């Protein structure tokens, strides 16, 4: 593969991505259009890598959503298949992410907030209408560019509501995502995974934006649960029964019985509308937690409303490939008919 004078694409320089690492800002060399271009280097090398790939590239091209990281391009293999090792994703150009905004020396006002929050609500209303869960969402995977576009990217971490036993996160939920923005359902192993661990995500994100600082920032497993229950107070009976987990059970247990601290004391002087939306998203019961099309109905976000302009997806995407125990050598062939099926829509 090359960019040279007669190819595609014209590599400018290597970038930095939040949600996907170094990527190659490039143009495409006939519109002067810029686009970034990822390499997945020995894409078929290692299953759990391969098999990334794979629901990434099923995943990004089921959904057409401005709030929603699309590909530009995937480029068809140039040499015979034995040796086509290296997979280039063409995507949209993001020049930052919400981490890097949120910590520098931009402005932040509580209008960049609830338009950034809209935007990630947006995106959440239709990819949780497809019945997919991100599961690992956070500033970083939270793209912007010079327009201030937010896109969510990296579904890396991305599952249905029916997960296959083989795999090791169906039992260890506790490794699901990331320690700062990872729900109590996960943490505690609470048997209840839906579109709801994407909300509590949500509100950590919306906290941080809020403040300019993380919300809970546990340095380990058990002072990342005493973070949360220092704002949310002690989980109710049913959950603690709920928690499959001896340990874990009994170092709740032991605490003294804490009331939760208003939101308005955790962040003194804050919009109003803001924490009333705030504190529906950071319930400890996955059931009790605002959905993302309940949320674009809080008066918050009443500036951005606009249900004819915030779609649902249709048809719900299906993990059922993903469940497969497929061998890289069969994960390689299912990547390579989902490049053929890209161009053959386009064509
Ligand atoms: C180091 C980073 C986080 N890795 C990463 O971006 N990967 N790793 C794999 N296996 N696949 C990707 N990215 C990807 C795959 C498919 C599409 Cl359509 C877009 C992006």
């Amino acid at each position: 593969v090359t960019f040279d004078v007669g190819d595609e694409y014209e590599i400018i320089e290597t970038i930095g991505n939040g949600a996907y690492g170094v990527v190659s800002s490039a143009r495409r060399r006939l519109t002067g259009q810029q686009v970034a271009i990822k390499k997945i280097p020995n894409a078929f090398d290692v299953v759990t890598n391969a098999k990334r790939t794979l629901r990434e590239l099923k995943i990004l091209k089921h959904f057409k959503h401005d709030n929603i990281i699309a590909i530009k391009d995937i480029l068809r293999p140039t040499v015979p298949y034995g040796e086509f090792k290296s997979v280039y994703v063409v995507l949209d150009l993001m020049e930052s992410d919400l981490h890097q905004i949120i910590h520098s020396s931009q402005p932040l006002t509580l209008e960049h907030v609830r338009y950034f929050l809209y935007q990630l609500l947006r995106g959440l209303k239709y990819m949780h209408s497809a019945q997919v869960i991100h599961r690992d969402l956070k500033p970083s995977n939270l793209l912007v560019n010079e327009n201030c576009e937010l896109k969510i990217g990296d579904f890396g971490m991305a599952r249905g509501l029916c997960t296959s036993p083989a795999e090791h996160q169906y039992f260890m939920t506790e490794y699901v995502a990331t320690r700062w923005y990872r729900a109590p359902e996960l943490m505690l192993s609470l048997h209840e995974y839906t579109q709801a661990i994407d909300l509590w995500s949500v509100g950590c994100i919306f906290g941080e934006m809020l403040a300019r600082r993380q919300l809970f920032p546990g340095k380990n497993y058990v002072h990342q649960l005493q973070l949360i229950m220092m704002v949310l107070g002690t989980p109710s009976p049913a959950v603690i029964q709920a928690v499959g987990a001896e340990r874990v059970r009994a170092y709740i247990q032991s605490l003294p019985p804490r009331q939760p601290v208003p939101w308005e004391t955790v962040y003194p002087g804050a919009d109003r509308q803001a924490l009333s939306l705030l504190g529906r998203m950071l319930r400890f019961e996955p059931s009790a937690r605002i959905s993302a099309a309940a949320a674009l109905r809080h008066p918050f976000l009443a500036k951005y409303h606009d249900p004819d302009d915030e779609p649902d997806c249709a048809p719900p995407f299906d993990f059922a490939f993903d469940r497969e125990a497929l061998t890289r050598e069969r994960i390689k062939e299912a990547i390579v008919a989902e490049i053929e099926d890209f161009h053959a829509r386009r064509e």
